[PDB]
Parts: C-alpha cells; sequence; structure tokens
C-alpha cells in the first residue's frame, strides 16, 4: 500500500511487469529502486532481440565498438582506473571476524578481508542512496548451473550497466525462464552500481562509468547478498563470476555439504575408449583455460571442456563426486592466447564474443601480447588505450589481464555433458602453480589427507601462497574450509578422487622451461589416467608418488631433461616445509586442523630421512 505514490515503481517499468515477479523478487527490486532512484526498470528476458538492441545502444553511445572482421563481436575499452579486481576493496561481512578469516598468530590475514556489519552499513549509506539517478536499473534473473540441476543456484542481479547485462547473458543462464523456474524459491540478492548518478559529478573517462575512490565489493553470506559499488569491470560487476561462484557459494557449500572451487572441469578419453573427468585448481596466470580446452598431442587421446574456471561439486548417494560448471561461458585472459597455446579458444572467440581492453587492428580484428600471429603489410594497431601502437613500443597493446567473454556452447570441444543437470563424476583433482625451481613436473598425493595438505601448501610465481587457488576467494574461515575438505573422507560410501600436483613452469639454470607444456601436457594426463585405473606406474618419493622411469610417454618430444624435471632436492624441500610451516602457523593459527598439521610433520620427517 501507500498514502501517496512514491513506493509503487510500476510506472517506471520499461520491460516486463513487477506484478508477474515472485513476491520476494519484487520486494528486492522495488526496495532498491526506492533507494537507488533509477529512471527506469528493465526486467531482462534474456532474448536475442533484447541482447542485440542493447549492444547497438552501447555502440551508438560509444560505450562499445563493433569488431567488423568477426561475426557479432564487440570491444570495450575501460577507464584505466577500473581494469581488474581490487582485493583491498573486496570484503566479506559477518558478525564475528573469525568466521570470515582465521585470526593470525603474528601478522595480517592474507586469506580474506573482513568488514564489520557496522562499518559496511556506513559504507553502504555513503554510496547507494540515489546512485542510479538518470539511469535504467536492469533486473537480471540468472541461474548458476543448468536450469533444472539440483546443484544449480539462482541469482537476481540489479545493475545500471548495460555492459553487465550483455556479459551476464554470456556468463550465466539469464532471462524469463529463470524467473518462471525460481517461483517462491530462495535466491541470491545481487546489487550493483557503477556509482555515477546523472548528472555526472565527475568527468567520464573513455565512456566508462566507474567510481574508483568509492569502489567496494561486499559479500554478506548470512543475508545471502552481494553488494558491489564503483566498478564496472569483470569480477566486480558480473556478480556471478567470483562473488557468487566462489565467495557466497563456498559458504553455501560449507553449510550444505558440497564444494565451490576455482577449478576447470575437463573430460579425457583414451585410445581404449575410456573416459574420465578431471578437475584442476591453478591460480590466475597458471593456465586453467589452456588445460580445460587442451588440444592433446598424443594420438588416440581426446580432451573435452565442461568448464574452465569454476567447479561446483557434491558427493551423491552412490559416493561419486558430481561436478557442474555453474557458468554459461568463458571469461578468459586474452593476452598469451594463440594457435600454439590455445587453438580451441581461437576458434571459439571469433563469433558472438565481447572483448575488453584488447587492441584493435585496422581491419576490425583483435590483437594482444603473445597472439603469435603476424599482420599483413598495411594493417595497423590501436591499443587498449585508444592510441596508435607499434609492435616494438615500451608499452603493451592490451592490458595484461584483458579478457574475452564467449559462449561455452561455441567451444568446438565442449563436452556433451557440459550442461547435464546431474553433473559429471570427478575421478581426479589437480593442483599447481608457477614454480621455477624444486617442484617436479607431476606428483601424486599419498592419501586424501595428504592431498588436502598439498592443496593447502600451494605456492606460485616473489613466490606467494595461494592455497587451493582460492586465496582471493574464500567465502569463510580457511581453517574451517580445510576441515570441510577433510570431512569428505568420513562421508558415506565416498569415492575420494585421486589428488595430483603439477608444475608446468620449472626452469633450468638459464631460465628456460624444462617442459614444453600446453598440448604436451596430455602426456601428464595419460599418467594420471593410468594411476586412477590402478596401474603400477608410480615410484614412491618423500613428496608423494612420481612417474616410474620410462612411465611417462615422451615419444616425439626429443630429449627432455627428465632428471632435472623430476629432481627432488633435500635442501630445497627442507626450506619448503619450513616456509609452509611458518605460513600455516601464522595464517591459519588456531583453526589449523589436526590432520594438516600431521601431514606437515609427516612430510618434514620424510625429508629429514633423505
Ligand atoms: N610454460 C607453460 N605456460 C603455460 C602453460 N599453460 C598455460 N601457460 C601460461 O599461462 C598463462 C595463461 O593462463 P591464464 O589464462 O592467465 O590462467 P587461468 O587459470 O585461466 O586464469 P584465470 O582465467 O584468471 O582464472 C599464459 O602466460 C601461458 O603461457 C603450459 O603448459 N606451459
Ligand atoms: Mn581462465
Ligand atoms: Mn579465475
Ligand atoms: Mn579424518
Ligand atoms: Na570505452
Amino acid at each position: 500500500p501507500q498514502l501517496h505514490n512514491g513506493l509503487d515503481f510500476s510506472a517506471k517499468v520499461i520491460q516486463g511487469s513487477l506484478d508477474s515477479l515472485p513476491q520476494e523478487v519484487r520486494k528486492f527490486v522495488e526496495g532498491n529502486a526506492q533507494l537507488c532512484q533509477p529512471e527506469y526498470i528493465h526486467i531482462c528476458d534474456g532474448s536475442e532481440e533484447e541482447y542485440g538492441r542493447l549492444l547497438a545502444h552501447m555502440q551508438e553511445e560509444g560505450v562499445i565498438r563493433k569488431l567488423k572482421k568477426y561475426d557479432n563481436c564487440w570491444l570495450a575499452l575501460t577507464d584505466p582506473r577500473d581494469v581488474a579486481r581490487i582485493e583491498s576493496k573486496t570484503v566479506i561481512i559477518t558478525q564475528e571476524q573469525r568466521d570470515t578469516v582465521p585470526i593470525p598468530k603474528s601478522g595480517q590475514s592474507q586469506l580474506g578481508r573482513w568488514m564489520s556489519e557496522e562499518d559496511f552499513e556506513k559504507a553502504f549509506n555513503a554510496r547507494f542512496p540515489g546512485c542510479m539517478k538518470g539511469r535504467t536499473m536492469y533486473v537480471i534473473p540468472f541461474s548458476m548451473g543448468p536450469l533444472g540441476s539440483p546443484l544449480a543456484k539462482i541469482g537476481i542481479e540489479l545493475t545500471d550497466s548495460p555492459y553487465v547485462v550483455a556479459s551476464m547473458r554470456i556468463m550465466t543462464r539469464m532471462g524469463t525462464s529463470v524467473l518462471e523456474a525460481l517461483g517462491d524459491g530462495e535466491f541470491i540478492k545481487c546489487l550493483h552500481s557503477v556509482g555515477c548518478p546523472l548528472p555526472l559529478k565527475k568527468p567520464l573517462v573513455n565512456n566508462w562509468a566507474c567510481n574508483p575512490e568509492l569502489t567496494l565489493i561486499a559479500h554478506l553470506p548470512d543475508r545471502r547478498e552481494i553488494i558491489s559499488f564503483g566498478s564496472g569491470y569483470g569480477g566486480n560487476s558480473l556478480l556471478g563470476k567470483k562473488c557468487f561462484a566462489l565467495r557466497i557459494a563456498s559458504r553455501l557449500a560449507k553449510e550444505e555439504g558440497w564444494l565451490a572451487e576455482h577449478m576447470l572441469i575437463l573430460g579425457i578419453t583414451n585410445p581404449e575408449g575410456k573416459k574420465k573427468y578431471l578437475a584442476a585448481a591453478f591460480p590466475s596466470a597458471c593456465g586453467k583455460t589452456n588445460l580445460a580446452m587442451m588440444n592433446p598431442t598424443l594420438p588416440g587421446w581426446k580432451v573435452e571442456c565442461v568448464g574452465d574456471d569454476i567447479a561446483w561439486m557434491k558427493f551423491d548417494a552412490q559416493g561419486n563426486l558430481r561436478a557442474i560448471n555453474p557458468e554459461n561461458g568463458f571469461f578468459g585472459v586474452a593476452p598469451g592466447t594463440s594457435v600454439k597455446t590455445n587453438p580451441n579458444a581461437i576458434k571459439t572467440i571469433q563469433k558472438n564474443t565481447i572483448f575488453t581492453n584488447v587492441a584493435e587492428t585496422s581491419d576490425g580484428g583483435v590483437y594482444w601480447e603473445g597472439i603469435d600471429e603476424p599482420l599483413a603489410p598495411g594493417v595497423t594497431i590501436t591499443s587498449w588505450k585508444n592510441k596508435e601502437w607499434r609492435p616494438q613500443d615500451e608499452e603493451p597493446c592490451a592490458h595484461p589481464n584483458s579478457r574475452f567473454c564467449t559462449p561455452a556452447s561455441q567451444c568446438p570441444i565442449i563436452d556433451p555433458a557440459w550442461e547435464s543437470p546431474e553433473g559429471v563424476p570427478i575421478e581426479g583433482i589437480i593442483f599447481g602453480g608457477r614454480r621455477p625451481a624444486g617442484v617436479p613436473l607431476v606428483y601424486e598425493a599419498l592419501s586424501w589427507q595428504h592431498g588436502v595438505f598439498v592443496g593447502a601448501a600451494m605456492r606460485s610465481e616473489v613466490i606467494m601462497h595461494d592455497p587451493f587457488a582460492m586465496r582471493p576467494f574464500f567465502g569463510y574461515n580457511f581453517g574451517k574450509y580445510l576441515a570441510h575438505w577433510l570431512s569428505m573422507a568420513h562421508r558415506p560410501a565416498a569415492k575420494l578422487p585421486k589428488i595430483f600436483h603439477v608444475n608446468w613452469f620449472r626452469k633450468d639454470k638459464n631460465g628456460k622451461f624444462l617442459w614444453p607444456g600446453f598440448g604436451e601436457n596430455s602426456r601428464v594426463l595419460e599418467w594420471m589416467f593410468g594411476r586412477i585405473e590402478g596401474e603400477d606406474s608410480a615410484k614412491l618419493t618423500p613428496i608423494g608418488y612420481v612417474p616410474k622411469e620410462d612411465a611417462l610417454n615422451l615419444k616425439g618430444l626429443g630429449d627432455v631433461n627428465v632428471e632435472e624435471l623430476f629432481g627432488i632436492s633435500k635442501e630445497f624441500w627442507e626450506k619448503e616445509v619450513e616456509e609452509i610451516d611458518k605460513y600455516l602457523e601464522d595464517q591459519v593459527n588456531a583453526d589449523l586442523p589436526y590432520e594438516i598439521e600431521r601431514e606437515l610433520r609427516a612430510l618434514k620427517q620424510r625429508i629429514s630421512q633423505m
């Protein structure tokens, strides 16, 4: 009801109907309409028409450019201040800090950033009131995972950014079908604003609305809310991407008995026609997308992609670890993507793809560092800063973490069960990062508990810790996350996947990679496949099982330096255990599970006996 006409926002709806919305959805939309004061409310239907028209509108406003070389491809160049995720401005709100991060023994937590309810409410009040003035508030009903999946979760994102709408259509299942399936069911409330109400208080840079000084990406797991202000970019704005997919979802996972992880999912088939699904957690810059879409060099082998970034996994009644890709597309790093490094991505991204912060060629194509493709004489390059650019300048033509946004259904090797509601059975979990020295190409954890330790001990690159590739993404206390992983071993009839650790990045004394990697990583996956089958192809070492002599198929690779590649040094590993000890003691402290501490003791002891 109302004594006037300030609460009913029906008159400002330009697509859809508030009356047709589920009650709790309407309250979410109208309540934030009252707060943010948008000019219009557009309830998205997810249709091709809505999509095409909105892209054309952004094009006319100069917000995006059409890439004329390709089929329905687009380019956005952002404000340089709004180029990536800002961890210092990414927070999780809970009653007690200990529930969000372990209280460190000595230093500051690097496992998350807590903000009190009190401090967030002040921050919220200083940002959102009237922030959508003069703008359309878009209502994005989206599913994270196949619509009918028991592993899927539903979100509603409100945004004043058409860039977010178009990108969410690609990255999630979006539209009217989602609302109809949701009904009076539960959903994650996602609120986003670029933080630039009209009239503009500050000058617009590169037609890219953002408020850097006030940027704040907040997560409120107990309220089932994500609230993001000031940034229009990637993980800060596409609230399904990391905020929902990893931070909120990992909390839900903890509560409900499942796992939300920074993992690719791939299906691998051998020459005997046997197929296994694998998951792998690597940090940013460590090649999940390359592995997920691998073109295998080994004859008779086939790799297929379920997902390249996020895995939602739950042990079923039969004890199989069932996994879905909750995403609907690939939000891949553009620089470094070539025919050599990722040929299947090259194929995917030439239609219906949105590019952000890459360079543009004179004939309307895309360009970036490591594209490994020469241009015809005459073809010139415009950089991501909208500047004339030559191949030999002291400046990259694309932003180091510039991205493409492409539909998953377009991947030539997309898995036939990539959107099967029941998910796919994971038989192996892979951990890894960038280690220039000391860490063998591949090793296998001795048990589930050792495997959890291996994930927890992950380091990459200055070499920094990134446990489970989840350091920027823990939705709650990492110690409790470790306990949650360990508890899976005590679950009824659980078939615990084999756990491996890989290192593509080991270098010799001259700084060149000892392993050719990319397509050649099918040789590593072959060994993993065999080990899952119970093949006697492993040699026991202090760090776990490694391939036997001659176990790894090296045919066609010439003379690979295996002794250096698989070399295990007592002195390196003595230092390794020490640094892992100090890290877990400080960062996890009182929340370090007994079994992780035990695995550290165990590894320390095995190394001492070298
Ligand atoms: N040497 C070597 N480098 C690799 C290999 N696979 C991937 N890379 C490198 O990894 C980088 C690309 O990986 P990213 O796309 O940033 O990794 P990602 O896990 O998909 O990152 P996010 O999308 O942010 O999650 C490039 O620099 C590649 O050269 C490999 O097998 N060997
Ligand atoms: Mn990726
Ligand atoms: Mn990622
Ligand atoms: Mn136990
Ligand atoms: Na722009």
